[PDB]
Parts: C-alpha cells; structure tokens; sequence
C-alpha cells in the first residue's frame, strides 16, 4: 500500500529506490501498469499483473549489481521517461507495454558473471546460445518461460498477433542491453536522427532500444546520494567475476580487476563516453531530457573527475 505522496515520487528519476523492499517495489511496478493504462488496455487481470510480478522477481538473483533492485531501477526510469517525454503522445500503448515490461524483463536469472566469462569458461549458457549474447537471449527465454506459465500470464486477454507484436518487441528490447552492440546501435540511431520520422516502424524501434539501454545504465542520472552506493554493487559483482577468473586462468578485463580499479576510473570513462553521449542524442528528440538528466550526468562527472585528481595525488 503505497502513499498519495509515495506515488507523485514514482513518477520522477530522483526517487530513492534504496528505501523500498520487495514487498514495496512490487506494489511500486504494478501500480505503474494501472497508471499508465496497460492494465486497461490490454485487459490484465489484476491477479495476473501480481503474481507475475512475483514470478518475475523471484527469477532475479542475490548478486552485488544485478539484482531484482536492479530490474527495479530500469522500469521505474523508464517509468520516468515516459512521463517526462510525454511518450503516450509518440508512442502506441503497446509500445508503451514493450519498454515497460522488457525493462522489468531484460536482466532475468542474470548469474553475475558477464557475457565474456560465459564464453571463456565455455559455460552451459555460452554453449546453449553459440557464443551469441548468451546472457541475453537466457533472460528473454527466462522471461517468456514465465509468461508461458499461465498463472503469470499478465498476457493472457492479448490476440495472437497481438502477442506476436510485444514479443517481438520485446526481444529487440531485450536484445540491445548487451554492451557488446552499444556503438552500432548508436550509429545506426544516428543513421535515423539525421532526419527522424516517427511514423517509421523501423526509426521507431531504434527510439525503444535506445530508450531501454538509457533506462538500463541510468544510474547516474539518478542524485548522488542514490547513484553512489551502485558504483559499490557493481564493483562488488566485476571483483567476483574478475576473482574467479584468475583461480581458474582465464583472462581478466582490466577495468574488472581489483588491481587496477578505483571507484573514480570506475566512472569517469564510462559516463563521458556512453552515458553523456547517449543521453545526448534523445535530447535531440526530447529537449527537455538535458536538463533533467544531462545535468545529473555532469555534474556527477565532474565530481568523478575530481575525486580523481585527488587520489592521483594521495598515491604521490
Ligand atoms: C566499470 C564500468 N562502469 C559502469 N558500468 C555501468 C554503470 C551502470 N551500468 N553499468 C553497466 C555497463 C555494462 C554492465 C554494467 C556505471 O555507472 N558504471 C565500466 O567501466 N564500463 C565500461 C563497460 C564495459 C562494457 F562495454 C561497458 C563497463
Ligand atoms: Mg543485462
Ligand atoms: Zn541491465
């Protein structure tokens, strides 16, 4: 049970999502599918939307980053966005219901080793998958396994093409979050917004994969009260990965080693050159994006960059 007060914050990217439970958030995202008018749209049992709900967030895993807060995270700023964008008047309601659901999706079963130790240690899910986003293609097989049980079925009033529709959607959604596709994602999102035509099915779809890698690197963009502790998660999760993969001798990233990494290398390189520069070119489709999170993203750049300059000289 949520407050008056509670759900005004819902609907904005500063909301401390570190004060919430379980309990709390899954009242949180449901309340976001009423509010946004899937639930009516689509005819979704109410019982559906919540047990579903707690099948999609039983299926994440305790891990440092990827966690359910995590999933949280996402749809909750892609929550945001739509409000902020004022997307309903851009985008169709089912649209609107592939960024919503495949954010809630996109990190399903996630084990806290990346794409790149899946296909070093020659894993089940790197077999599975023929060394192709084997960590991606799991969580939208992860999801529709739960969809296809139909308890969860929060799809279940939907025509078949209907369902073709989203879940199509949804795996080019899905799909894109993979770090290993950002630059030509971008280049072709560019290759559109040279002139952008929003009643193109195809510009479109780069909008919604685009919309959903924002949604998922987003952290920063959050105050830094909330942004700060994830550095913390995240490093916490490559420290694992980056630990295990010397017991074994597989190789090991250098931005993952705990031999090399401070929290301000961390983020310095990353929100300069993919954050700032992503969130750069949706301002160019939705202006008032530079003010509400481009400013976030510098500010907490700068900041980085000095905590920087600080250690360098600590080390002298
Ligand atoms: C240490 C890290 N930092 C970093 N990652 C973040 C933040 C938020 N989500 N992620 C994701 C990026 C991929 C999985 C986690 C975040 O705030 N910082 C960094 O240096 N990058 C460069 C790359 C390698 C891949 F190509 C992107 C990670
Ligand atoms: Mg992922
Ligand atoms: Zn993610």
């Amino acid at each position: 049970l949520l407050s008056p007060e509670t759900i005004e914050a819902l609907r904005k990217p500063t909301f401390d999502v570190w004060l919430w439970e379980p309990n709390e958030m899954l009242s949180c995202l449901e309340h976001m599918y009423h509010d946004l008018g899937l639930v009516r749209d689509f005819s979704i049992n109410p019982v559906t939307l919540r047990r579903w709900l707690f099948c999609v967030h039983d299926n994440y895993r305790n891990n440092p980053f990827h966690n359910f807060r995590h999933c949280f995270c996402v749809a909750q700023m892609m929550y945001s966005m739509v409000w902020l964008c004022s997307l309903q008047e851009k985008f169709s309601q089912t649209d609107i219901l592939i960024l919503m659901t495949a954010a809630i999706c996109h990190d399903l079963d996630h084990p806290g080793y990346n794409n790149t130790y899946q296909i070093n240690a020659r894993t089940e899910l790197a077999v599975r998958y023929n060394d192709i986003s084997p960590l991606e293609n799991h969580h939208c097989a992860v999801a529709f396994q739960i969809l296809a049980e139909p308890e969860c079925n929060i799809f279940s009033n939907i025509p078949p093409d209907g369902f073709k529709q989203i879940r199509q959607g949804m795996i080019t959604l899905i799909l894109a979050t993979d770090m290993a596709r950002h630059a030509e994602i971008m280049d072709s999102f560019k290759e559109k917004m040279e002139n952008f035509d929003y009643s193109n099915e195809e510009h479109m779809t780069l909008l919604k994969m685009i919309l959903i890698k924002c949604c998922d690197i987003s952290n920063e963009v959050r105050p830094m009260e909330v942004a700060e502790p994830w550095v913390d998660c995240l490093l916490e999760e490559y420290f694992m990965q980056s630990d295990r993969e010397k017991s074994e001798g597989l190789p090991v990233a250098p931005f993952m080693d705990r031999d090399k990494v401070t929290k301000a290398t961390a983020q310095i390189g990353f929100i300069k050159f993919v954050l700032i520069p992503m969130f750069e070119t949706v301002t160019k489709l939705f202006p008032m994006v530079e003010e509400i999170m481009l400013q976030p993203l510098w500010e907490s750049r700068d900041r980085y960059e000095e905590l920087k300059r600080i250690d360098d000289a600590m080390k002298e």
